[PDB]
């Protein structure tokens, strides 16, 4: 099968909206097949641990509604993954799809050597929502693209002033390019790709006795700290939620050593937490931010990382010292203003606030009801995660829930954890149903052990 | 105008009310140039501003870019139209609004544009099929990711997680190369002045002249002895940011033997070079060359989405199955990003844009090697393979002399990252005929202008 | 500028003139200043007469006097609380040791290096016998920087296979100043410019046990384990800083938890200087390796040694030339160091040095509540000790001061201004009173100087 | 027993002049016992192969004449291992020896507070001794101190001016502590040891134009080359010898690109090539030169780097930057005087072309014969080789070689190689007899090959 042919058939599926029984049961067999053959098998090995019969090969066809994901048999699943952290504002929110349709009409992609206008407007309106002093965004197409440069401003600016020295946590995750992979702490995904950078080291999340050390240390041996990169919350560590007073007093240390703070909201960021950033709850000002995800409004990649006047000063001299090819493009910009006005006009934060304390209120009950298979429920805002006894228990949660049609999925950071991160948008009566179909999972869950 | 102490909410109405104007007034232009540039003095670069008055004449410099024209051609707030020989440097390879490409995306983005990350995704299946087959010899397997530099981290990862275990950790790039500004990628790429403020890089980096065998050679040979053994060696097929060089013929079948024998990985960034720009599909298939892992980026979205995509044999891919989150990206292979690589793949087999860029190619690079001949007054000389293109003037100064003369006469062209004396040509490869002409007939304008500047 | 030969040969009829007359003094020393400025280092000059007193700072060394003092080419005796930074610990020109290099010398100072030799056999034997628990094997060296060297090596070779590659040192460390010693070497101005060292060495308070299992935890987490962990005793040119008791006991247990080698530098702490003959026999505690030099060589050969289990030392077996050196355990260097482990076995030393330094101790610890006025406090363990002082210029003047009165003390390289007390073990009871009676006057004159002002 | 035992056997056997044959015995027993209990199993097993079955055993213990050694048989071997480059003037030589005696007296170790005066003297010496602008020394203890002086003084000079990088060559031998082996290029002893220091390159040995494409991409990178360190000719690798013009050409490049030029000359300095340093064969000044083995005549440890004043410098300011606790004592000034006076006064060096020339006459006129064991013979001065055809035939060679009580020996960086490497001062009729040897040992080594 050629490759015109294949493209013909790809660019028809595309063209089409629904599927009848054959056109769907072949289309399923393709896409099993072609994963095997092309994409990762390991793939559907992992999707077969986390379902029950051939639900591990649900294909997923288009959004249902806002909250909603629809497979390729018409099967509809409230969406509690939310894209781990990405469709804050739902599935095709109509006011991001509006504006990126317009753009589309106009430029998706601009030629990067005019100016264009709306990542002016974009950093005109980060510039306005970040706090403080945070002024100047680079633009760049994911999470990891964003902390690399972070990681690159911080460099350039520290570097002259003989700093050299990256203090990261454990349980940290912050993106897979070999930059950001050096901060990331995760071992199975470090170790086969080492050497990473040098000079990065890492402390315990949320311990500011241990950090201090770190820096007292390499001070004394020449060694300075340049940066500290930290996530507000842990997210693929599994939801973590550092001692309040964490991120202020690492605010002052940084300020005492002359180290820059690097906060990752890649995850937590654009209103998950119940704020519009994470780090807003204790009014920590960061010399550096990283977003993506939930920046793109659920349509677009995209990442922005934003910085001081006096940190990001270093990439103007030379213009070219940091760039990427489609960072900053018209259709992602459209994208994320567009985002940005549906979060603050609907007051997404403040609804996210009020829906996280719910489900995790619920989570909590359930978790003492169910203390045989969960260990605790936890989370702010509308981050949270449910943590299983084992990680046989936490797969079968996630098998439940799948075939009760709630769409969950587990962290990168932490093996017994199941996140719980649906849109902001999530309704009152889906918020019920999502307890009420946690509760049925932990019900079956405790047969299925019971008799095992 | 918009207030300096402006409400997050206000600055995103104001932005949005913009996304919604089809055309701009003359006073909606001249209010909109002024914010721009405000804004980007302010809050993207001030340095970016320098940059384009130095490529620019007079008020030139703050063109701001506003919608597609033709396939081929950009318009500036002003209504202004230009022919782009830049290309969004190698972005826009089936042209601006491409239609079959715009319609895919149009069509996805009504099921759904991005994707949850658990079920399976049917376009990432198809656009990974499509790609195996569109591929030489054994490569059969495809990570997607966001951009060239994304597509880079990922082949260097492949290269480690398959080399690592086997006791090789030393990776061989070319001087002149560029392979992405991500840290990792950054690594490989060799212009000091984009590498030294970030140093210390990834250890274990080397770098050898482009383009000459024996000295690649010396480099693993040396490796083997000392115990350091290169894991794999990195090259573009063309150097596209050093300035458009050609290697010498049978180099990469000779890095390719090279790599055999010392039982290092090949990888080859097209992220440039590929989807049809050099004449070809892919610029190893000019010498039928098949890398271990093909980076691919740029033009794969067909000038309408932001992708990368890396592909390998199975046998080096192989080290991501085991464990299929041990390389992962958040929005990599999404929906609208899939349906635009489908839809490019699709257009340029269709309309054999390949053989266009090949033809086009030749007829401009003789019309540039002839201006190049009537004018050694200011030009080195002009190179080039399908619509990678480049003029190499004597000095630095003529190179930008050059540039500002071609926007003044509506012709969009930029330079190179890693040559200040070069000026790339690297148009859409659907340019019709008569716009190579104009092109030409624009370069010669030009060159006669920059010529009675100096006699001032 | 005479040609080479004639340098040579003036240099040879010098080492031959055991006397100097007032002639041959004044051109000597004036040559000797003159060629440290133009030929070693103009800045140790700088650094001398820093502290020194008027013409103090040039003065040239010439012959040992009786086992504890130092005569100048000048015929002034000096006191030696020195000892070389913890060299002569059995005195200057010790009988049993001189003979024994002597005897040596008489037959082959170094050798083959190509059949066995027996004076490294024996040492070796020797060592083993001396040497805590599973400590079996040595490596024989130069100096204190090599013997780290050959520990790195050793600990390397054994965890590269096992996959560890972290080191996990202390700050206020020094380990010596090679390019992989200066890598667990912790102060930052001996340091950075000499950067980038080798890569992933860390660095955890000294004494501190809770903040060392912080790192190997951390290091572990992240796939970055810990190979090994390094460490004096007693941190030394930190400036006599002393672990708490349990400290050493509780690295060797942490270190059996995470599976990393114990390193103990006993480069200055070993050979009896603290009471015991190694420092670590206070706690008991068995290193995987331990690393020996100065004192070793009794004040007369430089040597060092890499003593560890039969365990991590087998990784030199297969490849018996994997770790090698030139001159390593040449047999004048052997000579010298089994006569100094026979000196101080002998006449107990490491006794002595307890009693002298709980004596001496006492001494300074009495000057300092006489003096809060100079003095911060006076530490130490057996004859390694240290006054620190108010003001790093205080000090430079305290060592300068000392140096009129014919005692010998000087700095330490981490710190600023704590002057080291590293006096022979062998000082005498008498020459200790004279010490105490000395640091006396010195403050009494620098509290005098203090006022007048 | 106890250590106090063991020191005092020990004592008793180093006062010991002779050996009764019992005595004899049993210290042979006793040290192939220690030799296996706390040395290394290793290097018996190694003598063993490149002895004949009982010779391996072979315990030295003293100094015959000039250029012989006993061992405890008092077997009698005329030296042509050299203590790989140690004893140039000798073992024992009756001016080193009384030097070191003579300062022995008076005090053997200094204080290191107090000016010590053959420092001094020694410092002028070397500075009279060596090439042009070569001024300042620093002593140490070792090959491998004296290389890792020369990193260090490199790095101090070179790190403020932005280069890092360091240039050696393929066979290569540096040393083993972890700076110089950073430079030392074999393999095997490198792997199990990395990391090393980063930013060390190397190219082949001889090939100049391979030397300015390394340091030309350095350049282009941004990864400017702080120091080319190479010895003259390569001792461990085998006796090596670069093409004419090579080693002004490598000066001349370092002159062009602003790095420090290292020359080691451990193995071929003090007169061992002919000449007293063997940058003088082409009269080449490198910035560093590092000196030990011979310069402490056969007698004491001793190393020392010397520099250009304008690398020197970096330690005027802090001149405890870098420092060793035994380097430049007493006694090993006063063996590095008497041997620098030695081989003036008996014009040592040129003696070593003539003998040399000689020793490569006859091993040339053996390899002619032996075409069935011997590839070539090469050298320069007193530093020569025999590569044979086998790493086997060599162990041979060795072995037969040591028989006839001529010892030899291998190369570190070369399996099929034999060094000969033997005082300067032997005698005309000393070379003969090992020219003897060597044709009696490849007739044994022939017709012993056809048996097989
Ligand atoms: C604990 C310790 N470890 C290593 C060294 C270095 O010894 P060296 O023989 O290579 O110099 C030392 C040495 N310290 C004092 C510096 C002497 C020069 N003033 C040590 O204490
Ligand atoms: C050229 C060169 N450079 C350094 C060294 C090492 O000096 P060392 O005094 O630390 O050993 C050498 C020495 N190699 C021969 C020793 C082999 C084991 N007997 C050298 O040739
Ligand atoms: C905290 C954090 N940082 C960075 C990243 C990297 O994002 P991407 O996968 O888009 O590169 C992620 C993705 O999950 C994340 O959760
Ligand atoms: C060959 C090559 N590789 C990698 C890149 C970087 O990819 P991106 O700019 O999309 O991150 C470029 C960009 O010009 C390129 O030409």
């Amino acid at each position: 099968a050629s490759a015109l042919a294949c493209s013909a058939h790809a660019l028809n599926l595309i063209e089409k909206r629904t599927l009848d029984h054959e056109e769907m049961k072949a289309l399923n067999r393709e896409v099993i097949e072609y994963f095997k053959e092309h994409v990762n098998p390991g793939f559907l090995e992992y999707r077969k641990s986390v379902t029950a019969g051939g639900d591990y090969g649900a294909v997923e066809w288009q959004a249902g509604s806002l909250n909603t994901l629809v497979d390729t048999q018409g099967q509809e699943f409230i969406d509690c993954l939310g894209g781990f952290g990405i469709f804050n504002v739902g599935h095709r929110n109509p006011v991001v799809v509006s504006a990126v349709q317009n753009q589309l009409a106009k430029q998706p992609l601009h030629s990067q050597e005019l100016l264009d206008p709306l990542r002016a407007m974009l950093a005109k309106t980060l510039a306005a929502l970040t706090p403080g002093k945070l002024k100047y965004s680079f633009f760049c197409n994911s999470g990891t693209e964003s902390v690399e440069a972070a990681l690159k401003l911080a460099k350039a600016y520290q570097s002259p002033r003989g700093k050299f020295t990256f203090i990261a946590t454990s349980g940290a995750f912050h993106g897979k390019s070999l930059g950001a992979l050096s901060a990331t702490a995760k071992s199975t995904f470090r170790k086969p790709f080492m050497p990473l950078l040098p000079g990065f080291r890492h402390v315990p999340f949320g311990n500011i006795e241990a950090m201090r050390t770190a820096l007292n240390e390499c001070k004394k041996t020449g060694d300075d700290v340049a940066a500290v990169i930290l996530e507000p919350i842990q997210g693929e560590g599994g939801v973590i939620l550092p001692p309040p007073g964490y991120l202020t007093a690492v605010r002052k240390l940084c300020d005492e050593f002359g180290a820059l703070m690097i906060l990752d909201e890649v995850q937590t960021g654009m209103g998950r937490t119940g704020k519009m950033f994470a780090c807003e709850h204790e009014n920590v000002q960061p010399d550096i931010l990283c977003l993506a995800k939930a920046l793109g409004g659920g349509v677009m990649p995209i990442g922005a990382t934003i910085a001081t006047e006096e940190v990001f000063s270093v990439l103007f001299d030379n213009p070219f010292l940091h760039t990427t090819t489609f960072g900053g493009n018209p259709l992602a910009c459209a994208a994320a203003l567009a985002t940005i006005n549906v979060l603050l006009e609907q007051n997404l934060p403040a609804q996210a606030e009020q829906k996280g304390d719910m489900l995790l209120d619920g989570f909590r009950q359930l978790a003492r009801e169910y203390p045989d298979l969960v260990q605790e429920a936890r989370g702010k805002g509308m981050l949270m995660a449910i943590e299983f006894v084992d990680n046989e228990i936490g797969y079968n949660f996630a098998s439940e829930m799948f075939r009760q049609r709630v769409l969950v999925a587990g962290t990168l950071n932490n093996a017994k954890t199941i996140r719980i991160e649906p849109p902001l948008t999530l309704t009152i009566e889906q918020c019920e149903l999502v307890i009420k179909a946690a509760r049925k999972a932990l019900a079956a869950m405790r047969v299925s052990v019971e008799e095992a």
